[PDB]
């Protein structure tokens, strides 16, 4: 099982930060932590690498599970941000944004990711 830190970042707006895949699949960004990196400060460091955005962790939210294309057996730890700026994709990405709930329901890929957006949402401070 190898581990990865990724945030569910919110704008004031309201609106979620996604990022389209090489596959094409809409997911939160996330990536592997370094050695001596805390999961929260691996998941800010991703959010930036991918989508170019600064974001702030607010509170913890909960891991998720899945085994990617290549087998391999990946648990995300993820984390509530807030951040603002317009996007940047690194290479490899084909698409990033701010979303609405309702887009973003009907964007995201798989339902690991639907039942986190829900349970981010409720956590929301207004
Ligand atoms: N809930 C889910 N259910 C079923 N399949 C899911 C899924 N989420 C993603 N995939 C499927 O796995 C792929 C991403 O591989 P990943 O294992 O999450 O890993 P990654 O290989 O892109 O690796 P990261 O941890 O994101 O990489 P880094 O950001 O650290 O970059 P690096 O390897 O260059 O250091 C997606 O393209 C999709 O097909």
């Amino acid at each position: 099982m190898e581990l990865g830190a990724g945030g569910v970042v919110f704008n004031a707006k309201r609106e979620v930060l996604l990022l389209r895949d090489r596959m094409g699949f809409w997911v939160f960004p996330k990536g592997h932590p370094e050695p001596g990196e805390s999961l929260e400060e691996a998941a800010v460091r991703e959010v930036w690498e991918e989508t170019g955005v600064r974001a702030e962790v607010l509170l913890p939210l909960y891991p998720t599970r899945y085994v990617n294309p290549k087998g391999v057996e990946r648990e995300v730890h993820w984390f509530l941000m807030r951040g603002e700026g317009a996007p940047r994709l690194e290479e490899g990405m084909t698409g990033a944004g701010w979303f609405s709930p309702e887009e973003a329901r009907a964007l995201l890929a798989f339902p690991e990711d639907l039942g986190l957006l829900e349970v981010a949402l409720e956590r929301l401070p207004l």
